[PDB]
C-alpha cells in the first residue's frame, strides 16, 4: 500500500503550509497580546490551535501512506504592524491556501485516492470559513475607523463578576 | 546575625521608597473613584495592595538581622489632574525604584547575601511588570485618544460573581 | 458647595495623625511577633487596619468637599522596647487624639455642618474604647508584673496539630 | 527599557534551537505511535508539550524586551530508525542546548540581567532532568536488549 | 555529564551535618518528650522531619550529577540535659552549617553551576529561619526564667488524641 | 527503678544495628530508583520505615530504663551495584540480628526482664520475615534469570 508521488508531494506541501500557518498564528497572537489587544488574541490563538489540528490530521493520513513527512521546510513569513498589515497578509496565505486545495482535490479525485481528497475538502471548508471572517473584519474595520474599532477589542471593564 | 550597614541602608531606602508608592497610589485610586472611573481605581487599589505587601515582606527581612526599619521619613509624592501625567509620575518613580533595586542587588550580591537579593529579585519582577503595564497603557491612551479612550471605562462594569 | 477652610486643614491634619497611628501601630505590631508575643501582635494588627479604615473614610471625606488631601506630611513617630512604654506611647497619642477631635467637632458644629461632625464622634467613640483598653493592660501589668504577663501572652508556634 | 544586542540575540537562537526540538519532538512521537510503542509515545507527547510551554514563556520575555522574534529560521532537524538513534539524537540536541545556556547564563549575569537569568535558570534544570532520563533510558535498553524492552512498552489494549 | 569533586566534596560535607542534625534533634525531641515537654517535642519532630528532606534532596542532587553518596561519615554528637545548652548547641551547629554552606554557595558559584546553587539557597534560607526562631527562643527564655517558661510549654493529660 | 548494664547494652546494639538498616535500606532503595526499578523502590522504602519505627520503640524501651542510648556510633554499611550484592547484604546483616536477637532474648529471659522479652520477640519476628522475602526473592532471580527479572519490574511512568 503505497501512495503515488504526487500525492505524497501535495500532502507535503499542505503540511509546510499548515506550519507556516502555525508559526504567523501563533506570532501574531503574541504581538496583539503585548500590545493589550484581547479579545484579538485569543481568537487568533484559537485558531492558530485549529491549524495545529489539521496539521495533526494530515500528518496521520500521510504516515498511513507509508511516507516521511518532511519537517524541514517552511515557507516565508510576514510581519507588519497595523491590524491591517495582519489581516492582508493572512487572507493571502489563506487564498493560495485554498487555491492549492482545489488542485490538489481535483487531481485527486482524478487518480483514484479518496481519504486524502476527503481531509483535503474538509480542510478547504475550515479555511474557506476563516477567509468569510477574515474578510468581514476587514470590511468592518475599513467601514468603522480603526481607532473607532481598535477601542472594542480592549476593555478594562471588570469582566471577572459574572 | 547582625548585618553591615550597607544591606541595612539599602533596604531601610527602599523601605521608603515603597510608603511612597503605596501612599501615591492610594491617593491616584481615590482620586480616579472620585472622578467616577471605576476599572483604574480597583486596578491601582490593588497595586496599592501588592505594595503593602512587599514593604511588609522588605520590613521583616530588615528587622531579621536586628536593624531599625524607619517609617518617619518619606520622599517627594506627587498627583495629577488628568490620566497622562499620572501615569508619568508612576513611570518616574517605577524607573528611579528599578535603577536603584539594580545597583544594591549587584553590590549586596558582591557581599555575600542571597536571601535579600532573592527578594530584591522578586521585587524587581514585580515592578518590571508595573512598568511594562504602565508603558503599554500610555501608549494605547496616546494612540486611541484620551476622550475616547476614557469612554471605555466610566460604567458597564457589572460585577456579579453569582 | 465647598466648606471653608478651618474645617478642611482640621480634617487634613486628623488625616496626618491617622497615617502616624497607623504607621507606629503596625511598627508595635511587627516587633512584638518577633519577640514572640503572638496576641500581642493580632490584636495591635486588628487596630491598626482598624485605624486605616478610620484613615480611607476620613480622605473620602476631604475629597467629597471638593479638599486637596496632602501625604507628604507626618508628625513624630515614637519606639520603645518593653510593653510599658508602648503602651504609654499610645496613651500619649490617643489623648493628643480627643482633646483636638473634640475641639474640632464643637468649632465646626458650631458652623452650619453636620457630617462631618458625625464622622468625627464616630472617631472619637473609638479612640475613647482604645484608651480604655490600654488603661486597662496597663494598671493589670502594673498590679501582676512583667514577666507573668509575658508568660500569659507568650505562645508558642508549633504549628503540628 | 531596550535590553542589550547580546542577550536579545541569545534568547533568539535559544528560541530557535528550543522550537526545532518541540518539532523533532513530535516528529518522534508520531512514528513512535504509529508502530505500537504506546508508552513512549504518551512520554515523547507530554515532553513536547512541556517545550512549548518553555518556548511560550521564553517569547513572552524576549517581547518584553522590545525585541523581535523570529519563527523564521530553525536548525538541522535528525530522525531516527530504532530508538537508539533518536535517543542518541535527543541527548546530543540536549548537551548543545545546556552548553549554549551555561554560556549565556553566565554572559548575561555578567551583563546586569536578573529576570532573563533566572528563567535560563528554570530551563537548564529541566534539560538536566530531561537528559538524566534519556542517558537512564538508553543504558537501561543497552542492558535489557531491544526485543525484550519493546516487548515490555507494547500496549496492544486498543478499544477497536 | 560528571561533576567536579569539589561540588562532590562540599555536597557530601552538607550531607553528614544534616544526617548527624537529624539524629540529634530526634535523640533531643524523645528526651523532651521523657521529660513530660510536649510543645517542644512536636516542633522538634516538625524541624526534624524537614531537615530528613533537606538531607533527601541533598542525596538526590548528588546522585543525579554523578556522585557516590557516602552515609559512612558521622559528625560528633552532643547532648544536654536542660533547656539551656541544647538551645545553645542546636545554635552551633546551624552557625557552622551555615558558614560552610556559604563557603561552598560562593566557590561553587565561581564554577559555573547554579541548581546546586539554588537547592544551597532554599537550605540556607530555611536554616537561618531555623537558627532565628532558637535564638530568639533562648533570649525570651533568659529573660522570663526558667521554671516560668517551662510551666507554660508543660499539660497534664492521656495521650493527646490526634 | 533501674535496670541491668547487659540488657542496657543489647539495647544499645540492637539500636545502632537497626539505625545502619536504615541507613543501608534508604541508600539501597535511592540506588535502585535512579535506575527505573521502580517497585523494588518502593518496597525498600516501606522496609525502611518499618526499621524506623523499629528504632524508635528500641529507644522508647531503653529510654524507659533510665539509660542512656547510643546513635554516635553505626556499624559498617555495605553497598553493591547489582542486585544480588544488596541481596546478600541484605541477608548477612538480618542473620547476624536475629543471632544477637536470639542471645540476647535468652539473658535477658534469665535476667527476670519481660516486656523487653516481648518487644524483642516483636523485633525478631519481623526481622525473619524480611529474610523469609529476600531469600525467595534471591532464588526466584537465581532460576528465573538477570535479565527478564530486570524486565518484568520495569515502569516508565
Ligand atoms: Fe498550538
Ligand atoms: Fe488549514
Ligand atoms: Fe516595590
Ligand atoms: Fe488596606
Ligand atoms: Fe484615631
Ligand atoms: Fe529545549
Ligand atoms: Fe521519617
Ligand atoms: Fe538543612
Ligand atoms: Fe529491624
Amino acid at each position: 500500500m503505497q501512495g503515488d508521488p504526487e500525492v505524497i508531494e501535495f500532502l507535503n506541501e499542505q503540511l509546510t503550509a499548515e506550519l507556516t500557518a502555525i508559526n504567523q498564528y501563533f506570532l501574531h497572537a503574541k504581538l496583539q497580546d503585548h500590545k493589550g489587544w484581547t479579545k484579538l488574541a485569543k481568537y487568533t490563538r484559537a485558531e492558530s490551535f485549529d491549524e495545529m489540528r489539521h496539521a495533526e490530521v494530515l500528518t496521520d493520513r500521510i504516515l498511513l501512506l507509508d511516507g516521511l513527512p518532511n519537517y524541514q521546510r517552511l515557507f516565508h513569513v510576514r510581519v507588519g504592524q497595523s491590524v491591517t498589515e495582519m489581516f492582508q497578509a493572512d487572507r493571502e496565505v489563506e487564498l493560495e491556501a485554498i487555491d492549492r486545495l482545489r488542485r490538489g482535490i481535483e487531481v485527486m479525485r482524478a487518480k483514484h485516492d479518496i481519504t486524502s481528497a476527503n481531509v483535503f475538502e474538509a480542510i478547504l471548508a475550515d479555511e474557506e470559513h476563516h477567509i468569510d471572517y477574515l474578510e468581514t473584519q476587514l470590511d468592518l474595520i475599513e467601514k468603522l475607523g480603526e481607532s473607532l474599532y481598535l477601542s472594542t477589542v480592549i476593555e478594562q471593564t471588570q469582566p471577572d463578576p459574572s
